[PDB]
């Protein structure tokens, strides 16, 4: 069948013809009359039947032969004498209105169908989910319409009851009455809640027009609005997204599916609202203008297991408003005060005249409904009585079954509804058990809900308490939220690829992902040894800082919202920012490294880049309050975070705005003095104090008190318990600004020196130059060794990996590789005696030195890129280079397409020959830089210094080389000039904050180095591998140091906050619009002070009487 | 004073000032409207 | 995926197609860079027939890229191919080429010393000028680039806009 | 003048990557020298014997509904920020 429905539902089809009335119409000849009026007690005239066992028997009479015995007319069952058959009505109606076209999903199914397969039905075929809340609206019908206030409030509480509790409203589906004004209440605020508000209609197939239109298996069947002029039928509605069309008889007989809404109301009352909660999807009744019929249903609601509540809408109509006064008028829950029935009934008398036989017999369905008054609510409309219905019924299914708390909460939490939560179940008087708020917070944290994390920590759930090891395991062993599927193929690639089909997470499994996403020597807290025993054990199961577990809980899950909440909630905010965006930033990394459907990695290094700029935020703010505490802020072990840094994580994670901050440039500024005040000091002395020792007992240091923010080494901080001579030498050797003064002098002798020995004659055996030159380059290279093995990640490929990607850490091999060549060839050479340069080797050599010299010289930039000024524009030239590449393709193009035509037109003659690659590029490049070869162009002239090359065709060569120069020079070169000026500004801001950046390496590069430069530094090598077999900074606080920090840690957070608030408060764009929305509110309540008194100089006259 | 940030920060208090006055001028024609069926014994 | 239909995915593919054909260009141009530079004698060295060869089926494919266009009037497709820049450069191109193969190729030979016949100076002096077509339409296949395309275009659109400054 | 013949040039450049890469789906194989082949079995196969989408009918039902889906969040957002 290819339809679930059509094996499972059916139609009813009346196989039976039985008598109307028995009255033929008029008109004497009954016979044939009968065929032409009986309706049949199913209410189809004899012929509209067209069953099979009822179209091959009009021809004798029809079915039941003659009278049939009166007794035997009474028997007419549909279930004996209608048959179940296969659908015949499901696909999508579609209606005409402006450009909405708006769909359902009929179905029509006989009323039998089990409340089991309707559920069905509703949930997989129809591929809706399963709902949080039902709204069951039960009211009268053609009620002609609302006043415009009470149609508008109707009209925006029902749609925001059920657009932010995922409901279904149950409705009647004919557009009179109710389903009328649900849709007109769904178009007045539709399309914010439109694919978000499920509502079904069950109407029957009686009531039905254009009833043979939607027959039509699985079909995009049509269908009107334009209402039939004459009828009493009636039309399905506008906007109602799916139908229930019941069928036992036909037209009429409009009280064949009031069961089957029944059971859909109550088939979803047995399903768990969430997977977590073990509470059943609510039901709520919506009464507003009802019936004669409304009261009795009423009464059925409030006496079931469990009492399906009923709020009411007064002021619409007349059930509801007898509703409203009767309940209203009532004892706290029971009876009335001296006989009110007089009223009541008279009451009750003039919506609907009964008269006192049966105007009491309302009395009792108006009775035990008015003592079941807890489980009755009603929405006062015009009386600001809870604010549209949305608080209203939502309320009502928490005060309404003298529910615990817990229960009143938790659905609250499924509901995603916070003030129904915070103004109703944590209202003072509440009382709480133990440990429920705490259910309630991991329901919260799995579910992410931040908002009701929010409040339940804010009324008093101690995250310290909450959180243990095995509830903080369950947090990440859960499917039940926002997830991070990449966590597994994290979990994954740290356990050796193998996990088992259960595989429950391990917090130590955890632990070796954050060691992994953090990189180099990071420890967690999970993998040490305290935390493997007392975890394979099982106050000591409650971690000190759990909204540090939580940040990082939040961040591996992917939960950014969450992330974003328990970062301001705790200490060691600009920490935790930066190391968030380092675990995000790696989180991507490993996206990207792999292969998925959903790349999820613009999605991480976004949320990287989003705790990166939270870090400088802060930094700026620690900066503008105190410049001394700020920097200090940068540079304190951190104790939670594997005695790592602040700055260091930030450097981790390339977060370059952060290394380029100036109070980072200005720490670095200060760590590069020293002991040495450069402020009263200049650069001369500090050469001429190298030069000349003695000078550094004349030059200016620094007290204990002005390097207290800087990181020291221990030897440091140990002469700064004392200034003595022996420590004043000491303090001047160790700066890593003499250090780099006392490498460069050391550098600038040598290229003198190797400049030397490369443009002076170079005999059999090298000169004290040469030996003095290879000495330096041999130590040199010793010092790259040991900088590579003395660096960081002890997996030596990571040390490798780190070095070879600086540009002149590259050049370094080379240049030492290439040297060490050369001297080989020279110094490994059999010296000729008649001349040199006879022997290769020998050549070869020198031509090497040579040529080495050339990766010295272009070194110097690497020093000369310690200024300010130079640096950046050092960086610039090779992030043009780069950028330029393509214009330069096209300029060896056209160089090739000029000088391949020119030297096959002049040079005809030639052999093949290694000359041909030359001769096609040498002089169109040189022509490039303005030689012309005005004496070689037209060789066939007088003038011409190639005469011998003149002959057929070398006319054409001077045209060849007047549009070769007109593209070169002209367009290309200009091209090229244009191409500078407008990437010049970009390209310099990079470069600049790239300088800043690796302003870091560089000076915390000279802290680790030995005191004396290359040529002597084998003594200090030495020294330090002595003192290997016979034996970086940090800052040092007091305790109350690190008191007074932390303070202004947290006082500076707080001033972020409250500073990002009062500017965003203190905006035009926020006070245009909240003086929008309250000159609304104000108009709305000047036209009703303005009806007020319209209603006040009315009685100015009936006073007057 | 003749500024837009001016003009709109000052009608921003003054529309506040309004609103709280709003809401208690409808609320005392709301105890006068109370008092049409009080006078009306 | 079977083998037979593995190799079906990677020559179809349109990056493969591409490649397949720039090394067959830059093939192309090397041998034609080197039958222009060397001497070239009475008969077509091996170089010159694969170059020949070339040129001649790649007219055959732009015939073929013509018929099978688009809208059936034949003058339309005509009116759409030679509206590209490189599109009109490539029949200057074909044709100069058998025109100076027909030259070359078509010419006595002297015997006593090359280039005092005159069909045969012209014939090559069309092949040495032909060639700049060719170094030119690399430009083409630098132009599938995301940086270097974008560079191409802009060349020409500079040309036209500095027209009057030259004229100055 | 390089700043809008540059970001001219880029949209012409993404617009006639259209035109190329739609081109060489339709030609033959084998390249130009080789290409003869291609040429001469696609004129066997021419007296012997572009790209197209193929979706299901639930594909498509479901590309329709997305369609449908992106007009009402446009006509939605465009009001929303109005
Ligand atoms: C980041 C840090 C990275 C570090 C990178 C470091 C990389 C270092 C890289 C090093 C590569 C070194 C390559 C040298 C090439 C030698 C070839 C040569 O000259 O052969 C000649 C000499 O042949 C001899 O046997 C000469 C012996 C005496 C001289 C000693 C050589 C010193 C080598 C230096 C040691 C360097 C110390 C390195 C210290 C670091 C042969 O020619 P011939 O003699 O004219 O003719 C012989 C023919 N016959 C036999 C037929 C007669
Ligand atoms: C990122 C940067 C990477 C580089 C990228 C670019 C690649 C650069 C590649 C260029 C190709 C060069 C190939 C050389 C050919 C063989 C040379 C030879 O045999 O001997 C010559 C080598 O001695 C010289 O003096 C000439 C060396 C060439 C200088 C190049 C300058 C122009 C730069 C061009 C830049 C534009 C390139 C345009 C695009 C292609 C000497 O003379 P000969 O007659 O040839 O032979 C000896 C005979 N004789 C003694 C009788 C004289
Ligand atoms: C603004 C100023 C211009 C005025 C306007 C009027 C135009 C005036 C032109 C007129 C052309 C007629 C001149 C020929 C003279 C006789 C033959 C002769 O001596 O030939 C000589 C060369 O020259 C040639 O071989 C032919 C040159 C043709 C190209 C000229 C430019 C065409 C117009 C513009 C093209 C631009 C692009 C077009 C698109 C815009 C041979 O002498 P040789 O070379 O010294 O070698 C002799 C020695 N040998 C025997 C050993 C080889
Ligand atoms: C998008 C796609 C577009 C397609 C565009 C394609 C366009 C193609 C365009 C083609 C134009 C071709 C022009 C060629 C010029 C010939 C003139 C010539 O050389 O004459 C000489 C040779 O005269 C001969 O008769 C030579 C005969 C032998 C050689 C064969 C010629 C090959 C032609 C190639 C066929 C090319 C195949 C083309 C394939 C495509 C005459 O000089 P002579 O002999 O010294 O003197 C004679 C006078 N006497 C008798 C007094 C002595
Ligand atoms: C590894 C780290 C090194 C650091 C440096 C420590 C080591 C440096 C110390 C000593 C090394 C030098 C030893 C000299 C031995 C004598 C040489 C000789 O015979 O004569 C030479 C003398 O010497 C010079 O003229 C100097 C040669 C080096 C050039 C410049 C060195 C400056 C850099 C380093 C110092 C400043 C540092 C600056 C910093 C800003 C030349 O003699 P002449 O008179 O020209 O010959 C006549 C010519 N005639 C034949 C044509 C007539
Ligand atoms: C790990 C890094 C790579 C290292 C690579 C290995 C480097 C070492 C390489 C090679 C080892 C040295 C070979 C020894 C020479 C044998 C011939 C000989 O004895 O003498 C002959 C030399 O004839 C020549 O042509 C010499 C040319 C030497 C230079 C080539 C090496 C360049 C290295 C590239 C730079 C790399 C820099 C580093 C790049 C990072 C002739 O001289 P003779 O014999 O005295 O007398 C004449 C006799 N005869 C005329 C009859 C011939
Ligand atoms: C026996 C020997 C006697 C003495 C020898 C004397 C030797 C003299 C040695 C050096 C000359 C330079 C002296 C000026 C220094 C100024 C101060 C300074 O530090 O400025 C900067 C230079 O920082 C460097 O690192 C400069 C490195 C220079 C080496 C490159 C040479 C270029 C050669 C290529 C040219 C070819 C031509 C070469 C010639 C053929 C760094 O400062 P900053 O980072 O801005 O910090 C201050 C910031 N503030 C202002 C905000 C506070
Ligand atoms: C003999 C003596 C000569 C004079 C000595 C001169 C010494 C040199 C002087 C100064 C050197 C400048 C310092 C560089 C600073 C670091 C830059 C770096 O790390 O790499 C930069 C790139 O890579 C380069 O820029 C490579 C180095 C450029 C040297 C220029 C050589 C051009 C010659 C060849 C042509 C010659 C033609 C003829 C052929 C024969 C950084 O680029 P980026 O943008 O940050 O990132 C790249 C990635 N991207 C592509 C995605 C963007
Ligand atoms: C149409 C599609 C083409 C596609 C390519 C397939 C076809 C290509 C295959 C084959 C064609 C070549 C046939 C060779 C026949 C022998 C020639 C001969 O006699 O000697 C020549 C040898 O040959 C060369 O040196 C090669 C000549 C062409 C240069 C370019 C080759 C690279 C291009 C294509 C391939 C690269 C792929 C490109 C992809 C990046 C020269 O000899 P010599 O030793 O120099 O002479 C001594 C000189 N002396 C006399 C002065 C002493
Ligand atoms: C459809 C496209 C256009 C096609 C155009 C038609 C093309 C074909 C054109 C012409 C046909 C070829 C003529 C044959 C030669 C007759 C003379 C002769 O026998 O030889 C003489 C040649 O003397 C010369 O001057 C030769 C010059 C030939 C080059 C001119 C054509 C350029 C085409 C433009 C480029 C167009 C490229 C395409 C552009 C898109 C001399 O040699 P000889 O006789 O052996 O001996 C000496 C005798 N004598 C000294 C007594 C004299
Ligand atoms: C037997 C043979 C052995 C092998 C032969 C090997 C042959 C080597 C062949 C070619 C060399 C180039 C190799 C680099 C390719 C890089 C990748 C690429 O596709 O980049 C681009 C190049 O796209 C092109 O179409 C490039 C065309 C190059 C041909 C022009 C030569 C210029 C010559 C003039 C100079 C004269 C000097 C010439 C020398 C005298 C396209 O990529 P994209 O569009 O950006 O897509 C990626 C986008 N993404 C990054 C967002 C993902
Ligand atoms: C021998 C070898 C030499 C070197 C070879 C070099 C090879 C060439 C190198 C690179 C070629 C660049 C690729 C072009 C890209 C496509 C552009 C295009 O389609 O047309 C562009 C225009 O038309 C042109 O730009 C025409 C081509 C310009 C070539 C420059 C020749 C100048 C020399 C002559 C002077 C020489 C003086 C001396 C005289 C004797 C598009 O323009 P547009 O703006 O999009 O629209 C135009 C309409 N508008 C006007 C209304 C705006």
């Amino acid at each position: 069948q290819k339809s679930w429905i059509e094996s499972t539902l059916t139609k009813r089809e009346c196989v039976y013809i039985i008598p109307s009335s028995k009255d033929p119409h008029r008109c004497l000849p009954g016979c044939q009359i009968c065929q032409q009026l009986v309706r049949c007690f199913c209410g189809r005239l004899v012929k509209q039947h067209a069953c099979f066992t009822a179209s091959l028997a009009m021809k004798y009479s029809d079915v039941k032969l003659g009278e049939h015995f009166n007794q035997a007319i009474e028997e007419w069952s549909v279930e004996k004498h209608t048959e179940q058959s296969p659908t015949d009505a499901y696909g999508v109606i579609n209606f005409q209105g402006g450009s909405h076209s708006y769909r359902a999903k009929y179905v029509r199914l006989s009323y039998d169908t089990k409340p089991e397969i309707i559920l069905q039905l509703l949930l997989k075929e129809w591929q809706m989910e399963l709902p949080k809340l039902v709204i069951s609206v039960h009211g009268g019908m053609q009620k002609f319409e609302l006043h415009p206030r009470i149609k508008q409030l109707l009209g925006k509480g029902l749609i925001k009851a059920a657009v932010t509790t995922g409901a279904w409203i149950l409705t009647g589906g004919v557009n009179t009455g109710v389903a009328k004004h649900v849709g007109d209440a769904l178009k007045e605020h539709a399309s914010r809640s439109s694919r978000k508000i499920c509502t079904i209609g069950i109407a029957p197939w009686g009531v039905i027009e254009n009833r043979n239109d939607l027959v039509g298996r699985d079909v995009v069947a049509p269908y009107q609005t334009l209402l039939n002029p004459l009828s009493k039928l009636n039309v399905l509605n506008n906007l109602h997204s799916h139908f229930i069309l019941v069928d036992d008889g036909t037209v009429g007989k409009y009280g064949a599916e009031v069961r089957l809404r029944r059971e859909l109301e109550k088939t979803i009352n047995q399903q768990r609202i969430h997977a977590r909660i073990g509470q059943g999807v609510p039901v709520v009744a919506l009464i507003f203008e009802g019936g004669p019929n409304v009261i009795l249903t009423v009464l059925e609601y409030l006496q079931e297991s469990p009492p399906v509540p009923v709020v009411v809408c007064e002021g619409t109509g007349r059930a509801a408003d007898l509703l409203a006064y009767i309940h209203k008028q009532t004892e706290e829950g029971g009876n009335l005060p001296d006989a009110a029935e007089p009223d009541i009934i008279s009451t009750i008398k003039k919506t609907f005249n009964f008269g006192q036989s049966e105007a009491v017999h309302l009395f009792q369905t108006m009775m035990e409904c008015m003592k079941k008054k807890e489980l009755i609510t009603v929405f006062h409309i015009g009386s600001e009585d809870h604010q549209d219905i949305d608080v209203a019924i939502l309320t009502a299914l928490l005060k309404g079954t003298n529910a615990s708390a817990f229960d009143q909460l938790i659905l609250t939490l499924a509901w995603d509804r916070v003030d129904i939560a915070k103004n109703h179940v944590f209202v003072y008087g509440q009382q709480w058990l133990v440990g429920s708020l705490e259910q309630a917070m991991l329901d919260a944290l799995v579910m992410d809900r931040v908002s009701f994390v929010k409040l339940l920590i804010e009324n008093g759930v101690s995250m310290h308490k909450f959180l243990t090891i095995p509830r903080l395991e369950e947090l990440y062993n859960t499917k039940q939220g926002p997830t991070n599927p990449m966590l597994f193929h994290l979990i994954r690639d740290v356990k050796q690829g193998n996990l088992p089909p259960g595989y429950k997470i391990t917090l130590i499994d955890i632990g070796l992902v954050i060691e992994y996403l953090m990189g180099g020597t990071y420890r967690c807290t999970y993998t040490r040894k305290r935390f493997r025993l007392i975890y394979n054990s099982l106050e000591t199961k409650r971690f000190p800082y759990p909204l540090n577990e939580l940040l990082i809980w939040a961040c591996l899950m992917k939960r950014q919202v969450m992330a974003r909440f328990l970062w301001q909630h705790g200490e060691e905010s600009m920490a935790k920012a930066l190391v968030a965006c380092k675990i995000y930033r790696s989180m991507a990394y490993e996206a990207k490294q792999s292969d998925l459907v959903d790349d999820t990695s613009e999605e991480l290094k976004q949320y990287s880049n989003d705790f990166g700029q939270l870090a400088v935020e802060l930094l700026e703010q620690s900066f503008r309050q105190d410049e001394t505490m700020a920097m200090k802020l940068l540079t304190y072990e951190l104790k939670n975070w594997s005695n790592s840094t602040c700055l260091k994580l930030a450097v981790s994670s390339r977060l370059r705005p952060f290394v380029a901050h100036t109070c980072t440039q200005m720490l670095l500024s200060d760590m590069w003095m020293g002991r040495l005040n450069m402020r009263k000091n200049s650069w001369y002395k500090v050469i001429l104090s190298i030069l000349v020792p003695p000078a550094i007992l004349m030059l200016e240091y620094k007290t204990k008190a002005e390097m207290s923010h800087i990181p020291q080494s221990q030897d440091a901080h140990q002469m700064t318990m004392e200034l003595p001579i022996t420590r004043k030498f000491y303090a001047f050797y160790h700066a890593p600004i003499v250090k780099f003064w006392f490498n460069t002098l050391a550098y600038l002798g040598f290229l003198m020196l190797y400049t030397f020995v490369v443009l002076v004659k170079m005999e059999q055996l090298p000169s004290v130059q040469e030996w003095i030159v290879i000495a330096y380059i041999f130590t040199y290279a010793i010092e790259k060794v040991r900088e590579v093995f003395m660096s960081e990640a002890g997996k030596i490929s990571q040390k490798i990996k780190v070095w070879f990607s600086d540009y002149f850490n590259v050049s370094d091999t080379i240049a030492i590789i290439s040297f060490f060549v050369g001297f080989g060839l020279r110094f490994g050479a059999k010296w000729n005696y008649i001349n040199a340069y006879d022997n290769h080797v020998f050549v070869a050599g020198r031509l090497i030195y040579c040529l080495n010299i050339i990766f010295w010289y272009v070194r110097l930039l690497d020093f000369l890129a310690v200024n300010q000024q130079a640096g950046p524009y050092v960086m610039m030239i090779g992030k043009m280079v780069a950028n330029m590449f393509y214009i330069v393709v096209i300029m060896a193009l056209v160089l090739l397409s000029f000088g391949v035509p020119r030297k096959a037109i002049l040079y005809p003659h030639e052999e093949p020959s290694w000359s041909l690659a030359k001769d096609i590029v040498f002089h169109p490049y040189w022509m490039i830089f303005g030689e012309v070869y005005a004496y070689e162009i037209d060789v066939c002239a007088n003038d011409s210094t190639l005469p011998t090359i003149c002959g057929p065709g070398t006319w054409l060569t001077p045209f060849l080389q007047a549009v070769y120069l007109f593209v070169q020079y002209i367009i290309m070169v200009n091209l090229l000039i244009a191409f500078f000026n407008n990437v010049y500004l970009q390209v310099k801001a990079i470069s600049n904050i790239v300088w800043k950046y690796q302003r870091y390496h560089f000076i915390m590069a000279y802290h680790e180095k030995p005191v004396l430069p290359p040529p002597l530094i084998i003594l200090s090598h030495i020294v330090s591998l002595f003192c290997c077999v016979c034996k970086g900074p940090k800052l040092f606080l007091t305790e109350e140091d690190q008191k007074k920090l932390h303070d202004f840690e947290e006082q500076c957070v707080e001033m972020y906050f409250d500073e990002k608030d009062d500017k965003f408060n203190s905006g035009s764009e926020e006070r245009i619009r909240v003086t929008f929305e309250r000159v609304e509110q104000m108009s709305i309540q000047i036209k009703e002070v303005g009806d007020r008194v319209n209603y006040i100089k009315r009685s100015l006259q009936s006073l007057d009487s």
